[PDB]
């Protein structure tokens, strides 16, 4: 009863095992077990490890055990020496079990490497340990250095090299791997049986040998023919993985996000809602002539009940409802603070600082409230630091919610506006006040002791009502009683007036169609001499002097950096790079990007006048773009799915595992790529659910279960349906996957006829079940007229079918069914049975009625579809030249021993499969076919019970089906049924679905850099959406292992990949390159990945570093624009991946910037005159500045959410 | 290996073993897909040695064969073989 | 083994006995209520006395001594009879 104790401990000898990390979690090695069993031995025989050559046999892993980040686990060994079995117990608790005992004599030949089945052209490109390990890491393997043991690796993943630093767990864990790597299952896969495993230290030392460096390795080959690996003085034979859930918790959120113009001022910007119109007109209709569950309709309604006119001024100021302070609920009242108005200020504000932390105190917090709406808006900014703080009349006020003060790191203060700022405030970076629900003391006193309290150039944000608009006369007339809130309300040129009395200056004014205004004013700086400094012109020689410019650090003198000559100048990128920088607070900047040549180009000189204005207002960022004056801002983008009309739909579950995640989306049967001679694309009317589209939805049943060849992104629901075919006629078939959709391809074999007399409701339910019965029965077991045979769960479709067919020859069946109902179900569907005919399947008592009612014989022929125990009785029922028909696959897959006993009697027992049919054997299928249709000619096949949902509820059928109470087949009516017989109108009807991006196969597509590893996985992914013909660019082309790994696998799937090797910085270069590419086909896409990246501060660029990094992305961008809009006319996708540089700006990457803003600019330029574009800003890749690296699977996913958004430019990143 | 090697790794439809012990679990790794295994030996079944069912998920058929059954019981299922063997 | 719920007898490093053995959880007397028998015979004039039924035995080659002769009786055919109890 040997007893290991596994710490992870630093100080514990095995903290190596923290570096076996799979699937996020420590899970403890499957060779650990190995080692520590032979261990057990060594000590039981008295010999020790290096001198004790072991043999394992039948070795299955029962669970995984997880180590905890603290803590210990125990692990109990016995070992049975009679039996030469093991047993490995944790908490008393099967884990691992087998056979080991000594290896008597040991052969050295069985070490010696087999003839290598895999041909070997001495290629010189190898992986090498990093690309192996991050091939390991895309499929979902983490290991850590301990475990990372392969130097090297042939491409096909035939023979490597693996270290041996004294551990041999690393060393066949290393062997596993190797294993692992070669093998085309995308997923992760871990052991669970193990064959023969044979150990010999001797032979170990014997073969290792050491390179020219000190270490020590030892070379392995691994054969999938003969199906063994061999390295050093390992032997494993007969290694079965089965594939891990793979679902990992706590995955990354993406705060995606859109990126648009937003002028400085604009009016109305409620218009778009409907709500807070019909609020309005329900507001004015009350106050007419002097309902609803929002306030101030409330309160309007008390005004008037109480008193038609002439109201008390205390009641209508104190009823009930009227005086909790739920003003501000009010929807009228939370409009602009709602919309992104609020958060676009607030950027604005924040772009507008030296310090990156910020200091902001909110007056009179008990009422506006704003203290739990303000700090949520600036969490995207990653570095932003923040230091709030509310002001309130009275300490009494706003005591309560002090809680969700709590949860933010908000102040408490009690400063009133009326009198100066405590000095605990200060020089406040920010003051917000929110006059719209609370009450102003007064203008003058407010605002003086305010603009009083602000820092030199700091903002102060304003929300108020506007006097003169329907809202303030409306408040007007009420709220009497409070003439401090009277003082509140002014009009907008009584503002304006009084800013210029306090000498503050309005940068931004964001007013609602109701007249609700978000004022944005900043206090002035002290005025100083500017720099005018042009950037617009090429060859980036201007850098010396703005580098001339910044070296006087003593100086003050602001930098404004104008660029009015180019719309596509990324100056915009440019000024935020440095502002991160030392002395980038002195930088400004002047863009003119009209997008249209018909709009106003003005003059930005210095006599002329709006130059002063734009001084004036002092702000970073001063982009001029269709007669306006604003800066480009981050908004939230919008969290829904979008959706579109379509003809083509399949159900899928966009969250493996969660039933409420079924929804429609759209096929890639859009295109009829897949549409070809041999096959035909057939409306669907109705599919069937079956239980394996249940195992995959519910996430028990992985998508690499189903045989054949399926795409890592798919959808596998459905294997019969019953639709019309494309000349009109009524049909019902049978497909490996796919079928609950809108829409299958299939080959015309697997397609029958239904009946006049049957209507296509029923013929959704005969193809699986009497196909697989009529196999199983006929073709395997070749049953004769007049047998006995014992058909487990008769209410099961496949029992019903099978006991249709057998009753048709004459044989006496014997059936299990689970209840009463059932049993009486059957009766009365069968009349042929009798009582004594049925047995309880939910027990084991049926082998008695079997044997007894037969006369101590049995039965000839058992279907079998239930579990161990029960399978292991069934087995006992089998008569002389019995035959078991077994259709199960638990027990199959479990790998459950079977007695050969029932041999000694002449008995056949069938492994039943009816998926081996689809991607195999289609000839002999014909035979079933041929079955069926005889059988459905002669009345035998009948349809089964079926329940209807519509294509709506998709989501109650499954929990119908999942329920289990079903006696029958559940099926989904995708399309109702038309009187007609043939109808050449087969066009399936619109269905709006969410959007996937799926590309056509006879259309080229080009990816600029694409050898890179971000263009290699976006390559990979859009060949999961059927590219077929692909252009990759790189200057210096294919020069390693990975890339070339996966050109030719690419190329071995029949895709024509293409390594151009054509700058696209020179137009020479782009035109050949697109003309390259319409060889192959029509250009589809063309993607800009080209990067050549050159860090340092600004003093230490120069004008070429700027060259080198803008010509594969600027210039490149630019003559792939052009070379495209002359050269591709069906083209449909041109992207460009920016970064998070721009926009956000990062220290000593100014170049990037530019470049990335510079090629942005293009993108939008596009899509304004409708053709295509799409500038991307990504945070940081994976697997290939305050966010955590974005793991790849994510990115693709945002990545197909971006492509279909309506949008030009987006962007996406994690948090710390 | 044999086996295994010269059949490209998918392995042999029909197997006639009259082998026991390990050899006959040596056999049935030999199988392919829609692979027959015909067991006319008689050591392993008498003493009811383990047999592994993972075999069956690929789509194999095991069988055993004795021809002794026809002579104490008759039957027409003879006749079919006595034909095999006068055409033969 | 009560992990995998397996015993084995050995005799001096040798095994004799293995199979498996666990507790009953859930103990249910109807598994003990007496099949019918096949053929009723009501009348069962006759039966095999103690000393027939073990001269039978005896002449099959079965030498059971006093200690472990325990039937009573038993049917003609053999299906039932009584077994005498020695709590042993
Ligand atoms: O990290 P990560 O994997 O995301 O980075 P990455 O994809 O490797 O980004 C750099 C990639 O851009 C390619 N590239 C740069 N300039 C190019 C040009 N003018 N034409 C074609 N390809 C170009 C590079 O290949 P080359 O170095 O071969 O250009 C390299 O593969």
């Amino acid at each position: 009863a040997a007893i290991y104790n596994i710490d992870t401990s630093s100080e514990s000898p095995d903290h190596y095992l923290v570096d076996h990390t799979l699937d996020g979690r420590v899970l403890f090695p499957a060779t650990g077990y190995l080692s520590i069993v032979w261990k057990t031995l060594a000590r039981a025989l008295g010999l020790g490890v290096e001198q004790l050559p072991v043999v394992f046999e039948d070795v299955v892993l029962h669970q995984a055990t997880i180590l905890p980040k603290t803590g210990t686990v125990s692990l109990e060994v016995r070992l049975l020496e009679a039996s030469r079995a093991f047993e490995v117990s944790e908490n008393g608790n099967l884990v691992v079990s087998g056979k080991v005992y000594q290896w008597d004599d040991p052969d050295p030949r069985l070490f010696d490497h087999p003839e290598s089945p895999t041909p070997n052209p001495t290629e010189p490109l190898f992986l090498a340990q990093a690309e192996v390990y991050k091939e390991l890491r895309l499929r979902g393997y983490d290991y850590g250095p301990h475990f990372q043991g392969i130097l090297e690796a042939s491409l096909e993943g035939d023979s490597g090299r693996l270290l041996w630093k004294d551990n041999w767990v690393s060393f066949m864990d290393t062997m596993l791997q190797m294993s692992i790597l070669g093998s085309a299952k995308h997923g992760l896969y871990l052991p669970t049986r193990v064959t023969a495993i044979h150990i010999d230290p001797a032979t170990h030392r014997q073969k290792l040998y050491t390179l020219q460096d000190k270490a020590q390795v030892a070379d392995v080959v691994v054969s999938r023919w003969l199906r063994v690996t061999v390295a050093g003085g390992v032997h494993i034979s007969g290694l079965h993985t089965e594939s891990a859930p793979r679902r990992q918790q706590e995955q990354q959120v993406p705060i995606l996000e859109k990126f648009c113009f937003t002028p400085h001022t604009e009016e109305g910007c409620l218009s778009e809602r409907a709500a807070l119109q019909e609020e309005l007109q329900l507001c004015k209709g009350l106050v007419q002539a002097l309902p609803s569950q929002q306030e101030l309709p409330r309160l309007l309604s008390a005004a008037c009940r109480l008193q038609l006119n002439g109201n008390l001024q205390l009641e209508l100021a104190q009823v009930l409802a009227q005086e909790r302070p739920k003003l501000p609920e009010d929807p009228l009242l939370s409009g602009l603070l709602d919309s992104p108005a609020l958060k676009a200020c607030l950027d604005t504000a924040v772009e507008n600082m030296p310090s990156l932390k910020m200091k902001v105190v909110e007056v009179l917090a008990g009422h506006g409230h704003l203290y739990s709406r303000i700090p949520g808006l600036l969490s995207p900014h990653p570095l932003l630091q923040l230091s709030y703080t509310a002001t309130d009349r009275h300490p009494q006020a706003l005591e309560a919610a002090q809680a969700e003060l709590q949860q933010h790191d908000v102040a408490q203060g009690q400063w009133d506006p009326a009198d100066p700022a405590p000095s605990a405030l200060g020089s406040a970076d920010l003051l917000v006040c929110n006059c719209a629900v609370a009450a102003l003391g007064d203008p003058a006193s407010a605002l003086s002791n305010m603009v009083a309290a602000l820092r030199e150039g700091g903002f102060l944000l304003l929300h108020t009502l506007l006097r003169g608009h329907p809202l303030g006369d409306i408040v007007a007339f009420l709220t009497s009683t409070e003439p401090q809130y009277g003082q509140g309300i002014l009009s907008q040129d009584a503002w304006e007036s009084l800013f210029s009395r306090v000498s503050l200056r309005l940068v931004g004014l964001k007013k609602s169609f109701y007249g609700s205004t978000l004022f944005l004013c900043r206090r002035p700086t002290p005025q100083d001499s500017p720099i005018f400094l042009p950037v617009d012109d090429t060859s980036f020689r201007w850098v010396e002097s703005l580098k001339g410019i910044l070296a006087d650090e003593d100086s003050s003198r602001p930098v404004w950096l104008k660029a009015i000559n180019c719309a596509t100048s990324g100056v915009v990128g440019l000024v935020n790079c440095l502002r991160r920088e030392p002395g980038g607070n002195r930088l400004r900047c002047v863009l003119l990007s009209n997008l249209s040549s018909t709009s106003h180009v003005p003059e930005v000189d210095p006599g002329s006048a709006e130059l002063q204005k734009v001084l004036q207002g002092d702000l970073v960022m001063n982009v001029y773009r269709d007669g306006a004056w604003g800066a480009f801002r981050h908004f939230l983008l919008e969290e829904d799915k979008p959706e579109e009309p379509t003809a083509h739909a399949f159900v899928s579950t966009l969250t493996r595992g969660d039933l409420s995640s079924i929804r429609w989306v759209c096929s890639s049967l859009r295109h009829a790529q897949p549409t070809c001679p041999g096959a035909q694309l057939c409306t669907v009317y109705y599919a069937s659910l079956n239980f394996r589209d249940i195992m995959l939805a519910t996430g028990k049943l992985s998508p690499d279960a189903i045989p054949g060849k399926w795409t890592s992104q798919d959808s596998l629901l459905g294997m019969e349906f019953s639709g019309r075919d494309a000349s009109g006629k009524r049909v019902m078939g049978l497909v490996p996957a796919k079928g609950l959709a809108t829409s299958v391809l299939l080959s015309p074999d697997f397609l029958w006829d239904v009946p006049s007399n049957w209507t296509l409701e029923e013929a959704a339910s005969v193809p699986v079940v009497y196909s697989t019965a009529y196999y199983a029965l006929v073709v395997r077991g070749r049953v004769r007229p007049g047998e006995t045979l014992l058909i487990h769960s008769g209410s099961g479709g496949v029992g019903q079918a099978a006991i249709a067919i057998a009753l048709s020859l004459g044989c006496r069946v014997f059936t299990t069914v689970g209840s009463a109902e059932k049993r009486a179900y059957l009766q009365a569907r069968f009349p042929q049975l009798d009582s004594t005919s049925f047995a309880n399947s939910r027990d084991t008592s049926f082998e008695q009625h079997v044997l007894w009612h037969t006369g101590g014989k049995g039965v000839d022929l058992v279907l079998n579809s239930l579990a161990e125990e029960k399978l292991q009785a069934s087995v006992r029922c089998l008569a002389t030249h019995g035959r078991f028909l077994e259709i199960g696959k638990f027990d199959l897959s479990q790998n459950h021993p079977l007695g050969m006993a029932i041999f000694l009697k002449n008995v056949t027992f069938h492994g039943v499969l009816l998926d081996a049919f689809f991607n195999e054997s289609s000839a002999d299928w014909r035979e079933v076919w041929a079955l069926v249709q005889a059988g459905i000619r002669d009345g035998v096949v009948r349809p089964l019970k079926c329940t209807v949902f519509h294509g709506a509820q998709v989501e109650d059928a499954f929990r119908y089906m999942a329920q289990g109470k079903h006696i029958g087949k559940v099926v989904v009516q995708v399309l109702a049924e038309e009187p007609e017989a043939v109808l050449k109108g087969a066009k399936p009807k619109l269905m709006s679905a969410i959007s996937k991006t799926f590309c056509p196969a006879h259309k080229s597509y080009i990816i600029a850099g694409g050898l890179g590893g971000f263009g290699l996985e976006l390559a990979q992914w859009l060949i999961q959406r059927g590219v077929q013909k692909l252009v990759l660019t790189s200057r210096s082309g294919i020069r390693t292992g990975y890339q070339a790994k996966q050109v030719r696998r690419w190329r071995r799937q029949g895709v024509q990949v293409q390594v151009s090797t054509s700058n696209i910085s020179s137009l020479e270069g782009a035109r050949g390159l697109i003309a390259e590419a319409a060889q192959l086909g029509p250009v589809g896409g063309v993607f800009n990945l080209a990067v050549v990246l050159r860090d340092g501060l600004l003093e230490n660029q120069t004008p070429e570093f700027f060259q080198d990094v803008c010509k594969p992305k600027y210039s490149g961008t630019l003559n792939l624009d052009r070379v495209t809009r002359e050269a591709c006319p069906e083209l449909d996708y041109f992207v460009v991946f920016s970064s998070v540089s721009c926009g956000r700006g990062n220290a000593g990457q100014s170049n990037y910037g530019f470049a990335n803003s510079a090629m942005e600019r293009i993108c939008e330029k596009r899509r304004h005159e409708g053709l295509p574009g799409l500038a991307v800003q990504w945070g940081a890749i994976g697997d290939v500045s305050g966010t955590l690296p974005q793991r790849m699977a994510s990115c693709l996913e945002v990545l197909d959410l971006f492509l279909n958004q309506p949008h030009m430019v987006l962007s996406s990143f994690v948090l710390a």
